[PDB]
């Protein structure tokens, strides 16, 4: 069985890094990272200092 | 990064205060609670005493 | 086995009342309905003397 | 011809009132606005004092 | 309110029976699981021995 | 002309079976019923004696 | 209140004229038909003797 | 960089010619109109003389 | 078993004249076509002399 | 890389019958067949002589 | 109140430099530019020296 | 007439690179490839060595 987080990472770089940022998140605490499915890209431009990208993903773990 | 729990609220009254409902849950076990998006809108008829308005949201909440 | 009729109610208060509206004149006309799903919300505007708030759910009704 | 605009209204009252606000500044500039469609519901909670409930409209106008 | 948690089942015999599975897993950990909603399905052919049919699932639980 | 008509199938046994109450309640009632085309799949648990698999289905039939 | 029925026209010669029929078959048997919306569009090939357009609409008819 | 607008074109003849309308329309104010995808198709029936089709269109034109 | 393959048809006349143009095309190379379905519909505008219009179809056609 | 190909199976069994006999189909002429993706489900009632279940697959292969 | 323009903006090195480049002009002629929101992606090939990355996004900009 | 296939790019650098990578097998074996479209993206994660971005495109091509 797997069960999916859903879980926006930021970046200030790229959409790439921004996904990186919410799978790091999810390896941290959760064991059996499998995969992650972009759902969501968008960018925080007027409450921050720079831009941040950010990417949100299902990330899938495999339980037990 | 941000994390989404998905939540059903529930109200006698208003689609309003159904997404009310489901977000002062969040609330009460959840840090840093920073928006709600609405995915369903419902009323369920035919097995409770008056209309009970629902609305679905995904909450989301800052980790850390 | 359940049958969904797809109707648009209409209010000049609110899209909760605007549902209940719908919902009114199934409950007039069908037996056993039992919930309602949104699936539009919208107002009219200009061909209307108030602003009129629609509603339009699939309502649901179980056959025999 | 009708044309759209994508506005985002706010309440700290309720869904209804959030879409009458963006309807408010659509009819404050522009004139014929006929009809307006939802196109997303949320709310606003970890910036505000308040929760704000905002409605996303298409408000279609006509054209000449 | 109602949570939903987002699970993939697996088996090697049927979709529904790859719903099952899923649902299996919910009411092992959760209580008052209520329904489920399929939301993807699929068919995982190179990389197992027998093909695994695999269906995604909504599962709504009630909250206390 | 065809026609659909939106009717949701239950069954103890599968998704399958679930789409044939649909379907074998349509053919009940109305003439030239030609084909079906699932919308949704779902499971009934906390309400019901065993897991009720349901299957909703647009029903064609052909008008005349 | 206004209902919609799922209707598929046909035509041999386009997609206009294929929603044309649908409508038509509307009329005949409702009161009040008021707009239809396109929601699908498609092309019978091989099991008629020419191409056949189809076009299916909800046809919305105002009740009472 | 693209901009578009969201226009209805209205015809009494066709699908086709209710998308020219918005285009033409785009094109009479707008420099460097590129392309036109359509969103969404319909037909006004009950506050019209004839029968209108209607064709929405995205109308993408080159900023600059 | 049916195939699609994915086509855009183009025509300086209509929508319907461009699904046709990607059924033709179809039609020249694959035996047993029996349907398309419309999948999108465009007009390209600045990079042609006249106004061209595209039908996207999935056009399936029975294996074997 | 990986490319799908849209197949829609048969089976007068259910509808994981169906998927497997588009599999079955992808793997008879491609190698390295990895996965599927359901996409559609719909059942074919008034033209076969027993209803046909019909399960419609991107099936994903990995080239080279 | 909000209010969103539909911008495409192009790259020749990635995705994120292309949401980038809608943004920067969206930032050139509108105040109080808040966020974007990616609606799609793509890649021009054979009408461009080098790939140019595109990616859409509604930019949303607060009015007043 | 356009064709599309559906193909996904893999990179261990970003989705800019995987969307990338499919283009280049499509123009490998293709003739007139014109313009991709990104369809989903995600990241494989526990079967790889290293994280793997995949960018999955709908690449256009024109026949003849
Ligand atoms: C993808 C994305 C979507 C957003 N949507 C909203 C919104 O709908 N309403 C809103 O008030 N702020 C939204 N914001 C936040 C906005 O940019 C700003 O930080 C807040 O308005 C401050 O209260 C969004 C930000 C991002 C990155
Ligand atoms: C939005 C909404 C959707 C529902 N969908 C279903 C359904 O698909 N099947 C079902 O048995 N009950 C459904 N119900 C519950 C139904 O109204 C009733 O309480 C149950 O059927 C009792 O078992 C739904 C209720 C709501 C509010
Ligand atoms: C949600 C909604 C959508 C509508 N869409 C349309 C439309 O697409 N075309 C149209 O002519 N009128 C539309 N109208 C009606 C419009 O406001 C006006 O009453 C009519 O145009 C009068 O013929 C719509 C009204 C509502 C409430
Ligand atoms: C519907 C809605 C969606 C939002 N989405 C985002 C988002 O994706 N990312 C974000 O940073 N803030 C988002 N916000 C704003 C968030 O609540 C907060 O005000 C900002 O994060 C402050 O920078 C959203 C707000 C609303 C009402
Ligand atoms: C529904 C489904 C979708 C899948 N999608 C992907 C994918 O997008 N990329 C991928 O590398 N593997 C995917 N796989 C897994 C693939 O079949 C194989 O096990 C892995 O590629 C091994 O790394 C998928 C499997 C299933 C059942
Ligand atoms: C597919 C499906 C969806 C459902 N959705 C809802 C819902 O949104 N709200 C609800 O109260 N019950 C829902 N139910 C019914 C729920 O399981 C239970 O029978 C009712 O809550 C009893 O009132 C659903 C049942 C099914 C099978
Ligand atoms: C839009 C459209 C979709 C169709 N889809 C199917 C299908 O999924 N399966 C099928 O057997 N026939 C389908 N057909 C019918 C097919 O062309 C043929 O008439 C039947 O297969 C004969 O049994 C479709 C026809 C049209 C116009
Ligand atoms: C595509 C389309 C959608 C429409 N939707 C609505 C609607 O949701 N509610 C409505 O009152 N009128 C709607 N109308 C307008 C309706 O036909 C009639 O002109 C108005 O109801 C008059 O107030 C629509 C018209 C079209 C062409
Ligand atoms: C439906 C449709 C969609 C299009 N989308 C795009 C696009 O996203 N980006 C683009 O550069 N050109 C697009 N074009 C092509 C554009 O009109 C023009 O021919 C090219 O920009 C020339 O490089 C599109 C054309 C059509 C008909
Ligand atoms: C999922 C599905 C969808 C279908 N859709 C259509 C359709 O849109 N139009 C049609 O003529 N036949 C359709 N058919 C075929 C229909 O049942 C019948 O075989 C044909 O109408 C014979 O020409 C469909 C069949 C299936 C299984
Ligand atoms: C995302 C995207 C979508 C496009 N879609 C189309 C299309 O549907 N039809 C078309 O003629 N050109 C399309 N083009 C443009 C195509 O690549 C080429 O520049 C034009 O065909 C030249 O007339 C598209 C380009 C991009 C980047
Ligand atoms: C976007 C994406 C989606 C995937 N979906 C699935 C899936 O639904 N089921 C699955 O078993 N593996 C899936 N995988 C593959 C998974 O990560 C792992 O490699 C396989 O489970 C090994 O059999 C997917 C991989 C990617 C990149
Ligand atoms: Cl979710
Ligand atoms: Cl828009
Ligand atoms: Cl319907
Ligand atoms: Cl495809
Ligand atoms: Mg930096
Ligand atoms: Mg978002
Ligand atoms: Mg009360
Ligand atoms: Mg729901
Ligand atoms: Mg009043
Ligand atoms: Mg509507
Ligand atoms: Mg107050
Ligand atoms: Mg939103
Ligand atoms: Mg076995
Ligand atoms: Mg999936
Ligand atoms: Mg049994
Ligand atoms: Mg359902
Ligand atoms: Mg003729
Ligand atoms: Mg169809
Ligand atoms: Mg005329
Ligand atoms: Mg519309
Ligand atoms: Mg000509
Ligand atoms: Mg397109
Ligand atoms: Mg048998
Ligand atoms: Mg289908
Ligand atoms: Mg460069
Ligand atoms: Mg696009
Ligand atoms: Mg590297
Ligand atoms: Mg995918
Ligand atoms: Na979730
Ligand atoms: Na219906
Ligand atoms: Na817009
Ligand atoms: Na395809």
């Amino acid at each position: 069985v797997f069960k999916k987080v859903l879980l926006t990472g930021t970046s200030e770089e790229s959409f790439t890094a921004a996904a990186d940022d919410a799978i790091d998140r999810a390896e941290d605490t959760l064991d059996n990272v499998v995969w992650a499915e972009v759902v969501d890209q968008g960018v925080e431009i007027g409450a921050v200092e720079e831009r941040t990208y950010q990417t949100e993903v299902q990330v899938a773990f495999e339980l037990d």
